[PDB]
């Protein structure tokens, strides 16, 4: 678009290209992602030009033209996939892991009050700058509306064919990215929605009418299903403490009603002695 020029591209997202750009008269340097124009999108959009939030990518302009679609956002000097690629030998330290689930529930919790899910988080969108912060990115993208989308942060109901799905369903994506963070691998490394479902049961144990209520009525559960027994979590993420794993735990609860909100997360004593440290990172 005539006021930008496109540095570089930075990435592929589900929706078109993600490009690096600066803009023509302002000076800014921004992300530009190309959409790819129904009015239900520009409505949804257009509230997200709203929902504003230090943990959240700024949405800075929503141009609709020769009807094609650009967001403008804020740009930020990294992703937190390649940073935890580039932390493989060593891991993060834990006060850095405890500080960006920190922030990011701060993020939810803001979301979650106006009602905005974001339904697709995963480590390649969330964005990390050099003071230490995290913000979410693409957030409502999905409501609005290649390579396999990944179904390693999928919430099970979504799995199990509900359609009216609640914001704990981001609840459980981020569990699983902050699991990944502690082990240097990924919690449920699914190829199939099958592998990813019989994964998660194979860890967690498959679930039944005790543990979440009206599970056995749902559209793609089937009475078939192999019934594995339930691992214990200090199996699962070592070398993470006792409060991180309690924390945890709650955050993959599999009754969607049961599951921690982003704000009682908040609450929870893991984060009593949270701090800020800032990352190194070399771009
Ligand atoms: O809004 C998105 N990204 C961004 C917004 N602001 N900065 C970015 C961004 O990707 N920055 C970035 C990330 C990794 C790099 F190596 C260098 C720079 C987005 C859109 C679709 C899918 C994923 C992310």
């Amino acid at each position: 678009m005539e006021n930008f020029q496109k540095v570089e591209k930075i990435g592929e997202g589900t929706y078109g290209v993600v490009y690096k750009a600066r803009n023509k008269l302002t000076g800014e340097v921004v992300a530009l992602k190309k959409i790819r124009v129904p009015s239900t999108a520009i409505r949804e959009i257009s509230l997200l030009k709203e929902l504003n939030h230090p943990n959240i990518v700024k949405l800075l302009d929503v141009i609709h033209t020769e009807n094609k679609l650009y967001l403008v956002f804020e740009f930020l000097h990294q992703d937190l996939k390649k940073f935890m690629d580039a932390s493989a030998l060593t891991g993060i330290p834990l006060p850095l892991i405890k500080s960006y689930l920190f922030q990011l529930l701060q993020g939810l919790a803001f979301c979650h009050s106006h009602r905005v899910l974001h339904r697709d988080l995963k480590p390649q969108n969330l964005l990390i700058n050099t003071e230490g912060a995290i913000k979410l990115a693409d957030f409502g993208l999905a409501r609005a509306f290649h390579e396999v989308v990944t179904l390693w942060y999928r919430a099970p109901e979504i799995l199990l064919g509900c359609k009216y799905y609640s914001t704990a369903v981001d609840i459980w994506s981020l569990g699983c990215i902050f699991a990944e963070m502690v082990t240097r691998r990924a919690l449920f490394p699914g190829d199939s929605e099958i592998d990813q479902l019989f994964r998660i049961f194979r860890t967690l144990g498959t679930p039944d009418e005790v543990v979440w209520p009206g599970v056995t009525s749902m559209p793609d559960y089937k009475p078939s299903f192999p019934k594995w027994a339930r691992q214990d979590f200090s199996k699962v993420v070592p070398p993470l403490d006792e409060d991180g794993r309690s924390l945890l735990s709650q955050m993959l609860h599999y009754d969607p009603n049961k599951r921690i909100s982003a704000k009682a997360a908040l609450a929870h004593p893991f984060f009593q002695d949270v701090t800020k440290p800032v990352p190194h990172l070399r771009l």
